[PDB]
C-alpha cells in the first residue's frame, strides 16, 4: 500500500509570464496597483503617526507624485509613503502571492481597523506591461534608503542607496517601453489615473519637478505640467451619512461616471452580518444610451473595494432588470478575482443581488412619496420593472405596488393599481383591465362600453410588454383580472 | 552599493486561496473545464490515430459519460481520453501554471488541424468551486492508473488506483458541497452540457435510472438506461463542406438549438494561415420571439475555441448586429484568459470579427441565389442588417448591395439594391427607404434604428 504525499509547488518561470499576460488584460494595470500601494503606505503613516506624532519627521505632508521623463523614458513615481525595509522588499514586494497586509495584521492583531487594499501582493508584477525595467527608491521614516530594481524577469536586484536621500516616502523609477512611450504622455498618465485611481484618498500631486538646465540661452518653456485636482483629488468621500452633503456626492458621482449633472437619488447604507459593506448607490438622472445597444459594456454599478475601483461588469452583480443603477459599493469583505475585476462567490453574488434589489425597491418606495421624482423614474426606467414583473416572480407583488398606470378618471397621469384597489365597488369581484395601443381606442371599445355606462373605471395599460405581462398576473389583490379574453362577455353576480 | 539577488518565492498558502475564490466566475464552470480537458485528451488520441491507428485498440468509441448520483452526492465523469502519466499528473495538476496542452501544441506544427484547448494548467483547479473533495482517476495509454486525491489544502496525495477498471481515459469523482446538491440533477446536467459541450466533437452519454415495475411480481426489469441525448449535434465543420446535405443540415440545426423548426442559411468555411479558425453558421427561418426577453443571454455565436465553448460574450469576438446568427466558431490560436472566460489580445478578436463580417456577406450572397429564401431572410432578420448598417463603417458600403427589400411596388418579391444599382436612375436623388417601426419604388424601413441608417447610407456607390 504505497502512499505518496507531495506539497503544492509552482512552475514560476511560466508563472510570471502567466500573471503578466493573462491575469491583467491591459497594460494600464501597471499604475493602479502601485498607486493603491502608495495609498496603503500613506494610511500606514496615518495610523502609526496619530498614535505618535513624533514619527511625523521632516515633511509632515503626505502625497504622491508622478515624474515621467520623455527624454530618458524613466518613469519616476515619488510618494511620501511608509517606504521599504529589507524585509519589505524581500517578502512583501519581492515575493509572489504574498503581501504586506498579512504581516501588518500579524503585527497588529487586535483592533487594527484598517481596510487597506494591499492584500494580493501580486499587483506589483503588473508593472512589466509598460516598463521593461523597474526600479524602486524607497526610504522608511526609520529605516535607511534602499534600491529595488528588476529587469531580467527571473531575477531581481537590490543595492544600498548612498546618493540622494528621500527621508519620507518611495520613489518608484520605471522605464516605459519605447514603443509604448505614449504612456509617458502626461495626458495618458492623468487619464489612466482617473480611470483606475480616481478616489484613492490622497492628493496625487503629479508634480513633475523640472530638470532645470542652467543656461544665448533659452527661456522657461516646460513651466509646469498639469497639477489639476484630478490626480491630486483630496478625499471627501470619507464622510459618513451624517455629514454627507448632496452636492459633494453629486460631484463625486460626476467624477466617477465622467458625468456633468448630479444624481437623481442617493442611497447610502451599511448592510451588516454575514456581509458587511457600505454602498454609495445612486441613480442616473437620465437613462443610459445602451438601450438599443444591449450588448454594450454596461459599467453602471462601479463596485469598489477599500476605496479601489474593481467592478465594471455590472451584469452579473445584479439581475438585469436593475442594471441601470449607477453607484459605488465600498465593501471590506467581498472576495474579488485575482485581477480585481469580477466577483466570484456567486452564492454571495445572489445574496448581494437580493439585498441590493430590496434596498433599491425600498428607495423607490422612498422615491414614491415625492410625485415628480417618481414620475421621472417611471419615464426613465419603468421598463425594467415591467420585465421583473414579467419573469421575476418573487418580487412581482413588490413591483406591482411600484407600478403606475392610467385609468378612466385619472386622465393621463399614471397612478398605482392600489388606487384602483382604493376605489373598487362591492359588486365588483374582479378588477377591470384592458390592453391596447392607446387609452381612448379601448375606452370607446365595446369591451368596456358596457362597463362605461355606469361611469366605471378600467385599467388602461399600453405597451407590448404590457400585452405580454397580463398572462403572468392571473389575479391581483386577491381578485382575478377582467378581460374579454380572460373572462369573456360574462356578468358576475353577488 | 553592494548588490543582492533573489531566488524563487511564491506563497503557496495565498495561491489557491486566490485560485478557489479569486479565479472563476461561476461555480458550474467546474464541469466545463473537465469536459474541455477530456475532449482535449480525445483530440490527442484522434491525432495519434491519424498518425498511428494501431494504439487505439484500448478503445474505439471516443465518447464521454456522465453519472449523476443524488444518493451519494457524487459526480462521476468517465472519458476515453489520452489519460495521465504520474509525472504529467504532478507537473500539471499538482503544479500550477504548467499545461501539457501547450507543450503538445508547441511540440508539433504540421498538424495545424488538431485542436489543443487550454494553455496554462489551472482550469482543473476550478473543480474546488463546488467539490469539497476531488478524486480524479486516470490511466494513460502508456502509464498505469494513478488517482488524484486532494482538497487544495496545501498538499496533494496520489498513488496507484485499484478501484473501477478504467479501460481507457480519465475518471473524475467529486464529492460536492451539501448545499450545492442541486447540481446533481439530471435536468441541470443536461442544461449545462448543452450550453457548454453540445458540439464537443464526441458522444456524451448521460445515464439515468429508469422506471421498473416493482413486485413487477412477474418480471422485474432492469434499473437504468443510458441516454446519449447530449451532443446530438455531431461535429460537421471538422468534416468537409461538400458532404453536407439537408438531413445533416436539419439535424445539426435542431440539436444545436432545441427548436422544432429548421435552418434558413448555412455558411461553412475555414480560414487558415496566420489566423486558423473554422466556423459553422446557422440561421433560423423566423425571427426569435424571445428577442425582447433579455433573460435569454444574447449568445447566438458560441465561440468554441478549439472545439470547446470558451465564453459567449459578444462584446469583442462578434459585433452586436450579428446577434441573430446562431452558430459555432472553431478557433485554434486564441490567447485565453486565466479562467477561460475573457480575452486579452483584442487585435485577433478584431480581425476575426472582420473575417466573420466578410463571411456573412458571403452567406448573404449564397442566399442571394434563391430569391424567395433570401426574401424570407431579409423580412425575418432585417433588424440585424440595418443595425450593422448603423454600427459598422468598415463594411458599410459592402453590406448595402446585399440587402433585399419589399416595397410599395415590388409586392411580395424582395428587390436588391445590387440589381437596383445596376439599373441606377439618373433622375434619382436619394435612395428610397423611409424609417419606420414596421410596414419611384420606395422601401419601408422596418426598424426605428433606420434613422441612423439614413444617417449612414446617405449615398452608396454614387446613389
Ligand atoms: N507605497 C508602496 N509602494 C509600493 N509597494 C508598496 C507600498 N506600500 C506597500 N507596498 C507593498 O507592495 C507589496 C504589494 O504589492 P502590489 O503592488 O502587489 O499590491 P497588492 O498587495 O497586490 O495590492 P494593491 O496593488 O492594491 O496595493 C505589498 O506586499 C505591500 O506591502
Ligand atoms: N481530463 C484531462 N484530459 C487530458 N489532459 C488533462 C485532463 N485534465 C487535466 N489535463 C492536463 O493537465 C493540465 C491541466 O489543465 P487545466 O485543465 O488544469 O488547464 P489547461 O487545460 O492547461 O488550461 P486552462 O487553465 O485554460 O483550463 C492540462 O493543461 C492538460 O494537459
Ligand atoms: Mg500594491
Ligand atoms: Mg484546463
Amino acid at each position: 500500500g504505497e502512499v505518496e504525499t507531495f506539497a503544492f509547488q509552482a512552475e514560476i518561470a511560466q508563472l510570471m509570464s502567466l500573471i503578466i499576460n493573462t491575469f491583467y488584460s491591459n497594460k494600464e494595470i501597471f499604475l493602479r496597483e502601485l498607486i493603491s500601494n502608495s495609498s496603503d503606505a500613506l494610511d500606514k503613516i496615518r495610523y502609526e503617526s496619530l498614535t505618535d506624532p513624533s514619527k511625523l519627521d521632516s515633511g509632515k505632508e503626505l502625497y504622491i507624485k508622478i515624474i515621467p521623463n520623455k527624454s530618458e523614458g524613466t518613469f519616476t513615481i515619488i510618494d511620501t509613503g511608509i517606504g521599504m525595509t529589507k524585509a519589505d522588499l524581500v517578502n512583501n514586494l519581492g515575493t509572489i502571492a504574498k503581501s504586506g497586509t498579512k504581516a501588518f495584521m500579524e503585527a497588529l492583531q487586535a483592533g487594527a481597523d484598517i481596510s487597506m487594499i494591499g492584500q494580493f501582493g501580486v499587483g506589483f508584477y503588473s508593472c512589466y506591461l509598460v516598463a521593461d525595467r523597474v526600479t524602486v527608491h524607497s526610504k522608511h521614516n526609520d529605516d535607511e534608503q534602499y534600491m529595488w530594481e528588476s529587469s531580467a524577469g527571473g531575477s531581481f536586484t537590490v543595492r544600498t542607496d548612498h546618493g540622494e536621500p528621500l527621508g519620507r516616502g518611495t520613489k518608484i523609477v520605471l522605464h516605459i517601453k519605447e514603443d509604448l512611450a505614449e504612456y509617458l504622455e502626461v495626458n495618458k498618465i492623468k487619464e489612466i489615473v482617473k480611470k483606475h485611481s480616481q478616489f484613492i484618498g490622497y492628493p496625487i500631486k503629479l508634480t513633475v519637478e523640472k530638470e532645470r538646465e542652467k543656461e544665448k540661452k533659452k527661456t522657461i518653456k516646460e513651466k509646469y505640467t498639469e497639477d489639476e485636482e484630478l490626480n491630486k483629488t483630496k478625499p471627501i468621500w470619507t464622510r459618513n451619512a451624517d455629514d454627507i452633503t448632496q452636492e459633494e456626492y453629486g460631484d463625486f458621482y460626476k467624477s466617477l461616471t465622467n458625468d456633468w449633472e448630479d444624481h437623481l437619488a442617493v442611497k447610502h447604507f451599511s448592510v451588516e452580518g454575514q456581509l458587511e459593506f457600505r454602498a454609495l448607490l445612486f441613480v442616473p438622472r437620465r437613462a443610459p444610451f445602451d438601450l438599443f445597444e444591449n450588448k454594450k459594456r454596461k459599467n453602471n454599478i462601479k463596485l469598489y473595494v477599500r476605496r479601489v475601483f474593481i467592478m465594471d461588469n455590472c451584469e452579473d452583480l445584479i439581475p438585469e432588470y436593475l442594471n441601470f443603477i449607477k453607484g459605488v459599493v465600498d465593501s471590506e469583505d467581498l472576495p474579488l478575482n485575482i485581477s480585481r475585476e469580477m466577483l466570484q462567490q456567486n452564492k454571495i453574488l445572489k445574496v448581494i443581488r437580493k439585498n441590493l434589489v430590496k434596498k433599491c425597491l425600498e428607495l423607490f418606495e422612498e422615491l414614491a412619496e415625492d410625485k415628480e421624482n417618481y414620475k421621472k423614474y417611471y419615464e426613465q426606467f419603468s421598463k425594467n420593472l415591467k420585465l421583473g414583473i414579467h419573469e421575476d416572480a418573487q418580487n412581482r407583488t413588490k413591483l406591482a405596488d411600484l407600478l403606475r398606470y392610467h385609468t378612466s378618471a385619472s386622465g393621463d397621469e399614471a397612478c398605482s393599481l392600489k388606487e384602483y384597489v382604493s376605489r373598487m365597488k362591492e359588486n365588483q369581484k374582479h378588477i377591470y383591465y384592458i390592453t391596447g395601443e392607446n387609452r381612448d381606442q379601448v375606452a370607446n371599445s365595446s369591451f368596456v362600453e358596457r362597463v362605461k355606462k355606469r361611469g366605471y373605471e378600467v385599467v388602461y395599460m399600453t405597451e407590448p410588454i404590457d400585452e405580454y405581462v397580463v398572462q403572468q398576473m392571473r389575479e391581483y389583490d386577491g381578485k382575478t383580472l377582467v378581460s374579454v379574453t380572460k373572462e369573456g362577455l360574462e356578468l358576475p353576480e353577488d
